[PDB]
């Protein structure tokens, strides 16, 4: 703990700069604004997030909305620096991985384990709780995971690792089954890794950009990718059970939050399949209605996770998922406009952009 | 067995008029046309559901399309008159409730149990099969389900009571929830009876029609009823969540198919609400995508029923549920046009209209 | 907040006895020993379950051991007398039911949501935990839930209405389906006119004493009681499926945790039957195995509860079930020995024992 | 088809012979037999179970009784030679895969889909049903699974493959979940392979066989294997968990059927866990009650399977499991005591033996 606390900040007005942050350095140095069973976490490597692009660019996703200068960042593992006098659970040098998300133990989506739901809830990137693109967090042990000799960047992948099988494991895919990924951005392929080490079979990946589709290939080669043309809904999906030899997916877990992709989803599922929609988009999509009942198709939605990190941190000690191999690009904190940029850039050829502070 | 055998039909011109039928007097009086398993049937009684008006008034539903003379009507009771040599089951003399679906038993929907979405099925309301508005009717006996003394009015309300019954089950509905029942129609109605036995608490009824109102409070005094006003969804679902105390319900059935209905639904659920939507209505829909995605909302559809008939049959023998009730309207099969006229328009009163023969 | 605190004992020897226990009187008036988010609520009324009973005779339920003098009851009402300046929730003056549980929120069970099975539980009336049966107790505001104007005798009964709610929740019960309840002491009958509610059909209960299946029979006259005989598992069921019609049941609620009673039960559910044990006994039982292979039959156990506080409330305030008509014996605290004498004699006609400080 | 049509027999005596069986050769040569939708299968290869062991050493399983000479067999592949003029699905010359069991479509069982649970089931090796023990086998053709190329071994192996998966499926295996098996018979091994095919980690196999353990761990080299000493329950588990790390599994799949064994696991298992036992033993057996009940410890049984052919095909097709690496012993059908003498002696170093009729 040397350096003094930046952080990466957006605004209404589509800005994204750095800028000094709490809690300062002299706080963390002596421990003053360390609360009960938290600690500070020197943040070493964080994953630029969709969301991040679309709060950058965009100043909201639905109901959550940027109203001034507010920083960014949600995937992240780090070093603990300070520790609170009552925190058991972690001790001063231990890397951790940061789940961004604090409950309130009391409300009725926390008590029956749906707590991705509290009525209290901060989430760290969102607004207006402070995102963890700073050189130091402060935040409670019990958010912050032990990952032991867990390399930095796999660490901050747990993140949407977490977001894959919260999906999967909500979407109800199983050992066997067929499944369609909708999007080869790094959510789709990180979900694709996970339905393949799920015994998923066979595995479909649908994408507008041929290069991701290349890259989701190489790092599954036993999936089938699909290029998507401008087709109806209907046709789209003709093409797509082709892909699966003529096997209709039993689950698709659309990752673009498209109207387009997740019509086609509706149509390309199996009777009684599920569309599960990890993406995010539009307030209000036109939806395929009498497509969806006539094959009692279950539409399902995802908000963050719950009670996906020790798992998520099981799949990677085993070798069962290999994650680090989706970042691309890596940027020093300072650089962060860089990261962004390259980040919204497809042309880029990035897939997942890390920010680090070594 | 005496009447000459005729049945109401609908055309693409959407007439609606009544005309001799399959099989002939003289097939059922001698047992030509029996095939193996099969029954003969005098229909006693039969209900007219929003499916029939809409094939009448419209000539479809999604990709069900009336292409030609087609017989209506799928709620239905009767006698049975001829019976197969080989049928075991049921003999000449039974009273039986009709399941107007007839299964393959070797596609995958069927063999998994899920068989309303049989990829051979023969369901009888629906072009090309013909509908059980006639006298008779060829059906297999495994379809034929023995309802002993009940009313001819109440087997022909184990149709859409196995509706509800389906609905809830796939719904997950549980003592002690609150639900919210989105139209007063006859399914609504019959869904919150359902809602009611099932121990479901509170419950609120929704519709635009207070005379459908005032009939669900008193066949049900313990709901509240709601009126629906012209307002956007968030503020529709503050109403509803008004209505409920200050509860939010954990499911939503619904049953209009009414775009603006369902999007109350999705704003008026609780965080992991389900929104199942019964109704059935335009091929697409605008939906509120990011409120069903930030609460986490299921939006589920239904398409017919299974497994519902010896469940809707315990239902009405242990008093569990008042069907009979429903019925406004009694029409014979000759006068079907008064039927439908009066099923159509909602200044009649009718809830539940049966076209009989006695 | 006037008498001293006493409270009720047992020990390993199996005595029980009244005495002075914490906190003090002069404790809760000046709000000593109070610590962060915590109240003290001053006890109004307390059942006696099995489990005292069982601790009292015996001295241990399974690794629950009573190792020295320890209070009893954990199914409690009464009145908030004192509140830490945090406790937000609930005011002095506030009727609440206390939830005799505390949760660390931290390990795996807490944060799924099955929060019953708590790594670091405190359970009130468990050893070492003092339990309920005292005049005052200090408890965190968040497991105590406010009930308005509701007697205190209903409160009471909150819990072991619970414990029927999460039995029936687990256990998966529906609308329609045939339910086996075994015992007709009071979580049977609690259980039983939850199934009721539920709109279970047709609705079982077994015991060996004809006066509590009487009883059941006044409280819930739909039921069909069934009285057992000394016979095979096998030969029980026979006459189960008999007192049913001929319909097997779905699911079996059992409520006594005896050998003979879940060997019948096993025999008794139909294929795929689920066989749910509240009941505790013996720490190790024989079991028709092949019976429970052949047939699929699922064996699940509770222990305990969670999130059943206000869906419990809710079907005591909308009148779905009631709970005051199962206590026949009222004792003040200073009586307990005569309250749990007549709580331990079935000849005594008790059910429900409440213990009171009016 | 030019040979006489031998088969497998036992009798309540225990003794195992071959002899000549039905349908006779001339009787398949003209078509004799032959009812509606049924096919004549010339068995190619047929896999012995520990079923046929049981059967021919002990006379029955639990109400499974052998009366009288009964042909063994029924994990079965072959080709079609004669086929029913009505039979669309399957043609002359087709490599198939036998699912043992004929079902009726009309009981419950059957409609919701747990068609293994079938009122008036016809499973083929058990009694009064003949096995697949035979050269050829008059049998539905909606119950011969096309295989294409698929190699006869293979398509044996599809019906314990489909043991596995009905097991994992109704146990709830999941990607990430750490998983128990006892036992490393071909049972336990194909549920492992399959465990581990589904993302299971990390994947512990129990057994008393040293031999059979290293077979295990060269079959599936991240496994972690355990060798079973005369313990307690109790003592068993925390060996165990060592194995495990010190992770609780959260399922067990038990296929060994003995009393220790599952004893253990439920001592094993995590707070909620599932103990799924696959394994088939005594009438009788005692179980652990309260480490059961005061962990809320599911006990689960299977009986056969049901729709897991289509999805066993799939696993193979695609390479995610790989069964014929399980076969160590093949023997010519006549030969057929000598192969049961080697799948009964473990000392023979057998795992799978397969019986062939090339
Ligand atoms: N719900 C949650 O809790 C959660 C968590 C993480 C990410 N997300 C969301 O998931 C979505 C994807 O995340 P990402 O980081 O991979 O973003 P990304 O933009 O990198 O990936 C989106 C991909 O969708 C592809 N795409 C666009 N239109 C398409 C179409 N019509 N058909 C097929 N593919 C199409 C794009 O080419 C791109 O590769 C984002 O909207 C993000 O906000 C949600
Ligand atoms: N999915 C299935 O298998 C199945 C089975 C039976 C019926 N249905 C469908 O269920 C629907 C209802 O059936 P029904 O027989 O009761 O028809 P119905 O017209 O009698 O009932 C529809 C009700 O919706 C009310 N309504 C219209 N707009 C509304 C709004 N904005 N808010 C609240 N209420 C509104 C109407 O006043 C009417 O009372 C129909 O569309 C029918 O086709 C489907
Ligand atoms: N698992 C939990 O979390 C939990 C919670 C509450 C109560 N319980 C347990 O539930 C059980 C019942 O509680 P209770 O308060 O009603 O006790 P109780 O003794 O009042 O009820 C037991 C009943 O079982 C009857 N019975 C005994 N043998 C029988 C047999 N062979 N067949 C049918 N009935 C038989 C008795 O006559 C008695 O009426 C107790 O063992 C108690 O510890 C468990
Ligand atoms: N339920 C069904 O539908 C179904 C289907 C197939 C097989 N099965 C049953 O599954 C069981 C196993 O089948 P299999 O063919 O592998 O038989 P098998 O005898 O080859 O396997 C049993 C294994 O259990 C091991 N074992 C014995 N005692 C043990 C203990 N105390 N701890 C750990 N391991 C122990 C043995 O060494 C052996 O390797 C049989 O009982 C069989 O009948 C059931
Ligand atoms: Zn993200
Ligand atoms: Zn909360
Ligand atoms: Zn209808
Ligand atoms: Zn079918
Ligand atoms: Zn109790
Ligand atoms: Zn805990
Ligand atoms: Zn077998
Ligand atoms: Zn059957």
């Amino acid at each position: 703990a040397s350096k003094t606390n930046i952080g990466v900040f957006t605004n209404p007005q589509h800005d994204l700069w750095i800028s000094e942050a709490s809690p300062s350095l002299e706080s963390v140095q002596k421990g003053e604004e360390l609360k009960e069973g938290e600690v500070t976490v020197a943040v070493r490597s964080t994953g630029i997030c969709g969301s991040d692009v679309h709060f950058w660019k965009h100043g909201c996703i639905g109901p959550m909305i940027v109203e001034c200068d507010h920083v960014l960042g949600h995937e992240s593992a780090g070093e603990v620096i300070a520790v609170h006098p009552s925190v058991k659970s972690i001790k001063v040098g231990d890397r951790v991985a940061i789940e961004p998300q604090v409950i309130c133990n009391a409300c009725e989506p926390c008590l029956t384990g749906r707590y991705n739901g509290c009525e209290r809830v901060d989430f760290l990137s969102t607004p207006p709780v402070p995102g963890l693109l700073r050189r130091y967090v402060n935040h409670p042990a019990v958010w912050c995971h032990k990952i032991g000799n867990m390399s930095y960047e796999n660490g901050a992948m747990l993140e949407p690792l977490s977001v894959a099988l919260a999906g999967l494991q909500r979407a109800g895919v199983r050992l066997g089954d067929p499944v369609l990924i909708c999007g080869a951005g790094p959510i789709g392929l990180i979900t694709m890794l996970c339905a393949k080490a799920a015994g998923a079979c066979p595995l479909v990946i649908t994408d507008i950009d041929e290069g991701r589709l290349k890259f989701a290939k190489e790092i599954c080669p036993e999936v089938v990718t699909h290029k998507v043309e401008r087709l109806s809904a209907e046709e789209s999906a003709k093409k797509i059970v082709e892909s699966f030899g003529g096997i209709e997916p039993a689950v698709a877990l659309e990752c673009t939050g498209v109207e387009s992709s997740i019509a086609a989803a509706i149509w390309a599922v199996k009777f009684g399949g599920k569309v599960f929609v990890i993406g995010v988009g539009k307030n209000e999509i036109q939806i395929p209605f009498m497509r969806a009942s006539v094959r009692e198709v279950d539409l399902q939605f995802q908000y963050r996770y719950c009670n996906t990190w020790p798992r998520a941190i099981r799949l990677v000690e085993n070798g069962l998922v290999d994650l680090t191999r989706l970042v691309t690009h890596r940027f020093p904190l300072e650089d962060a406009l860089k990261a962004f940029e390259t980040a919204s850039d497809p042309k880029t050829g990035a897939i997942k952009v890390q920010i680090q502070s070594l």
